């Protein structure tokens, strides 16, 4: 019944409201070390975080779960500085995204699960913080190594009671062979969340998922190119689905019965190396609330949908809590 | 003037006998930090480079080029404590290998500029050292990528006059659209080393980047799976010609007048997580000289074979002291 943060251990109700999809930056392994100019400066891309963060505070945020793994260039001492500035707990992640290096694509389910479950046990690199949560990935059927990974994920999740979270394309229905990997390894379904499943609109396939006990990340509800269909790179990244049709599906999962299954996010950062110059303009034009996005628009959008109160604090309270809480099931 | 090494400038007659192209370590960004226990600590990866290091410098060596790029994971803090525990001086580079990550692969030839101009000129992350050679790759006909990688090159050399030293793959003539690019920046061949030449045997090839004033990097010399070819992996890695095949090629090269442009060095390297696991098993029983083996047994070789101490001399010193010089 402790949370790993990067300022250590917090105990499950300290958590609060929480936004379980998050990234301080998203990067690239030793990047933001060897170029921090990318980002005018690395004191200048930690200030951008702390500014974005205190407003998520104001507006109601405790905590942050940031899923950059190793491979999206997670600076947990970067995430410290921004926690302690900010007075926002933050979660970290191990596991790998969809950019693994050769000394990580390489290596063996066995091996994998060594280098997650260091992550989780001992510390990240020399720091002596601790992930809270294991980040994979696919990008449609999986990879041979993406397979891989979905199992040592699963054997540390095991072996520490530490939850996995998921990079999905949920227009290829990628949940599904997540879900059946995750089963034939013996990972209970409610340590699982599939993640952005607000990006398609098939509700059979997250209905599917949550009958059978998977965690529902919708998590992007703030991303629309909607407005700037012109911007080829903007429309790939964000799609051109509104952000108000995203947050409906919350509205639909509750109304099938799976409130309880449903965590919400934004998705954001506060830089962007691991995508095309100057993305950061074009995000901050589209939401300029950042990851006060939730709090500010999309919970009350929800109320005046007919949302209860009591069901948004079961959403963004406990359904994080129960989920980060190390457990089997 | 000056070169740059791990611990500062040196002059250039500091340098002395060269190995113009190898690695402390094969990995990727951020790799040895985040999991130094796949190498078995930190401090038993740096044991053994220190080791070999001093096996080097007790065969003559006094210089290695670490050629290891940001994506070959680098690490200029490791360099640097093996550079001087060892007494041998390493030049560190900048540049990028192939299997650069999302936040290089996206970056335009001006960004890509900008950042080895960095490494060159201000230092490597925050530790002041700068790199003293630039490293570039190919694998066949370029990506589209690594054409930009090959122009970024060529601006920063030409901004600093620090040489460009590639990776090819020497069966698909890779140097042949390496120097093309080169040219089109304006780059002189005399900043240019085409690396992992000695891995076909192809003089035309070699001739012909030789005629227009590249540099030839007979790199590999030791690299052979002769012996233990059911072995795919090293294979793969390591080739089935003999390291005396490889050698015969600096002869060749020799008898042909361009002394003055071969470079020769082992590629060699004391951990390797950029490949299969326990490939330090097969490479130490295939190469136990390590850096040592241009010394203690090429050397020794090309004499017997009738080279004059004299082109041995211009070759390991005078060639990599001209081609390191910044110009
Ligand atoms: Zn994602
Ligand atoms: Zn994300
Ligand atoms: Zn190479
Ligand atoms: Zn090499």
């Amino acid at each position: 019944d402790r949370i790993n943060t990067v300022r250590g251990p917090i105990t499950i109700s300290e958590a609060g409201f929480t936004l379980m999809h998050e990234h301080i930056c998203g990067s690239s392994a030793g990047f933001l070390r060897a170029w921090p100019e990318f980002f005018g400066s690395r004191d200048a891309l930690a200030e951008k975080a702390v500014r974005g963060l205190r407003r998520a505070r104001a507006a109601g945020v405790r905590t942050i779960v940031d899923v950059s793994t190793f491979d999206l260039g997670r600076d947990v001492e970067l995430l410290a500085e921004v926690s302690e500035a900010a007075d926002v707990h933050i979660v970290a992640a191990t596991g790998l995204w969809f950019d693994p290096p050769l000394s990580m694509r390489l290596r063996s389910v066995e091996e994998l699960t060594q280098f997650f479950l260091r992550e989780i046990q001992y510390g990240i690199e020399d720091t002596g913080i601790r992930a809270g949560i294991i980040k994979v990935a696919t990008t449609g059927k999986a990879t041979p190594f993406q397979e891989r990974v979905l199992r040592a994920a699963a054997r540390a999740s095991l072996a520490t009671g530490v939850p996995v979270t998921t990079h999905t394309d949920a227009s290829q229905r990628d949940g599904e062979q997540q879900a059946d990997i995750f089963e034939s390894e013996g990972l209970d379904p409610s340590r699982v969340c599939i993640g952005h499943s607000d990006d398609t609109d098939d509700l059979d396939y997250l209905t599917a998922l949550a009958a059978r006990g998977y965690l529902i990340g919708l998590d992007g509800i703030p991303h629309s190119a909607i407005g700037l269909e012109d911007n080829a790179s903007a429309a790939a990244l964000l799609g051109l689905r509104s952000w108000q049709t995203r947050a409906l599906l919350i509205k639909a999962l509750i109304d099938q019965g799976y409130a309880d299954q449903i965590l919400v996010s934004n998705d954001w950062l506060f830089g962007f190396s691991s995508y095309v110059t100057n993305i950061m303009d074009v995000l901050d034009r589209v939401n300029p609330d950042g990851m006060a996005f939730i709090p500010l628009r999309v919970i009350p959008f929800l109320r005046e949908k007919g949302v209860p109160d009591e069901t948004l604090e079961t959403i963004m309270v406990d359904n994080p809590a129960r989920f980060l809480s190390p457990t089997l099931r």
